[PDB]
């Protein structure tokens, strides 16, 4: 009884406990079968990204983002999207445009395409990821170089055209902590892009922790809250040895922050992982859960 | 780890090899395990029709690019397929129901996936899962469609579009010299060599229950008097992974002249399409299993 963390998350009135995923996770171990049962929300861990969706320009590829979004419905799952804007895992050929009307145009086809294909039946796009640098400048990528620093508001309001349904977000990493530069600065940038009427509905918080980093979180996420978005969120959530501290202490802080609509990891079993070798999920090797799960679902359920 | 594929390519045979793709390359400790143990690499899934065309005319290539120029940034050998499939099918083409229309659609796609990675391909699966239990041939969109001469046309087709890449009829249950799918198959490839259709290759796929690697040491050599240049294991999986099914399984490629080499269906047991019975030869934490050492004993 009273195992899944997404059904406990909600009960506490949240939207959802989320995980990555894509086809042949899906049809491959036990993946398919943990995440019916557990989570509530999936997001493409790559069939997104700028690099899987549009290899050439003006060519997409739709195939794995389908299968995905397919079995999301099937299987009665909310769907997040993204990166729509982001600097890596993007194509030589978008890296390499110097005009500043063509990459507008670029950018602008690119966010509006995907939003187009999906529209309606994404919870929640990742509009723009990692647009800071550590310090809390703006990150120099080509968007920035090329367009300028308004190429965020014109990907925000390209989006909303788009698909008005979306909640959009920015995203990036290590705004874990408080006193953190970037942290700063992502909120104060926030708050003035939201004063210009930029329709930016939430704050992503990647966050991929080393271990005892989690009670930091506890800080960070109310801090990020305070830039006034509708929603913030906790994503792609990986911690170096698992530690149910770690973990607890992140959850506990999207359940203070009345913002927080969810949290999602980023991935099921270690194995999976893009740093396997820190053993940062929540599901072992042999797709058992790990002390940090069972110590969620505690912390998670109620009297 | 030593290296299965330095170890059998020293025992005369090709490859020792494995299927992957872009997502596996970048997480867990499978670009290692490759790099390091795998002289070539299939595609798990970025080569399917279902992949690859997903609508008309309409071509995804980003997923298989990725794994070509990985192979050839690490000095692995590629295979591909399937070309001719009815598992991973777009509606669009089992809703076809015109000879010409679909012949000329299962060309289509061969001839486009085959041009695109036009030498870089040592092997093609050009049909898969053509055979029913019984032997008879599995009554698919293909065979109700264009009829039988769908498998010689695939394979026609295929020799044009590459003709350095070998060209390979594949099936499944092909697993023991007494079934009928196995006789089947030599028989009708035999008949299809002699009339000049260019199959240069049968390959088993060969996805096993315990105790079953024992009957392919009697089995390939059935394959392999079809008489075409060469046989392989391929898509190798065995429930429960026990040194004896898998090294009788290594000893039958290496007891067949014809056979090339042998491929495994992953890396590791969690990303296996059936994991609980931990099948593969590497294990949840990425360590060698006792069948990977024990292969590696038997090699050496
Ligand atoms: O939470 N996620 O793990 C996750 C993964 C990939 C994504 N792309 N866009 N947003 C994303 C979120
Ligand atoms: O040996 N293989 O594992 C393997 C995997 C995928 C394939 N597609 N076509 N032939 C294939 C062989």
């Amino acid at each position: 009884a009273a195992q899944s963390v997404d059904q406990l998350i909600k009960a506490r009135g949240k939207v959802y406990f989320g995980v990555a995923t894509d086809q042949n996770r899906l049809t491959t171990g036990k993946n398919a079968a943990i995440i019916q049962a557990d989570f509530g929300m999936v997001w493409p861990e790559n069939s997104m990204k700028w690099d899987a969706t549009e290899p050439s320009q003006g060519n997409f590829n739709f195939a794995g983002a389908d299968y995905l979004v397919n079995w999301a419905q099937q299987n009665g799952k909310l769907i997040g999207g993204g990166m729509l804007v982001w600097h890596s895992q993007l194509p030589s050929w978008v890296s390499s445009i110097t005009d500043k009307n063509t990459l507008t145009n670029v950018m602008k086809n690119h966010i509006t395409t995907l939003m187009t294909r999906y529209k309606g039946k994404i919870r929640a796009w990742d509009v723009v990821g990692e647009a800071f640098n550590e310090d809390g400048s703006l990150r120099q990528t080509v968007f920035l170089n090329v367009i300028g620093e308004d190429y965020i508001p014109i990907a925000f309001q390209t989006a909303r055209a788009a698909d008005p349904n979306a909640k959009l977000y920015i995203m990036d990493y290590n705004l874990d902590s408080a006193s953190y530069p970037k942290t700063q600065a992502i909120v104060n940038r926030v708050k003035q892009w939201r004063a210009a009427g930029v329709p930016i509905d939430g704050i992503g918080s990647q966050t991929h922790l080393s271990a005892g980093q989690g009670a930091g979180v506890l800080q960070a996420l109310p801090l990020l809250a305070s830039a006034g978005t509708p929603e913030v969120s906790i994503l792609m959530l990986d911690v170096a040895g698992a530690s149910p501290t770690d973990y607890v202490n992140v959850v506990n802080a999207c359940l203070n922050v009345q913002s927080c609509v969810g949290i999602s990891v980023f991935g099921v079993a270690d194995p999976d992982s893009w740093r396997a070798s820190t053993t940062p999920l929540l599901f072992d090797g042999n797709f058992n859960p790990k002390p940090a799960y069972n110590a969620i679902v505690q912390d998670l359920q109620q009297g």
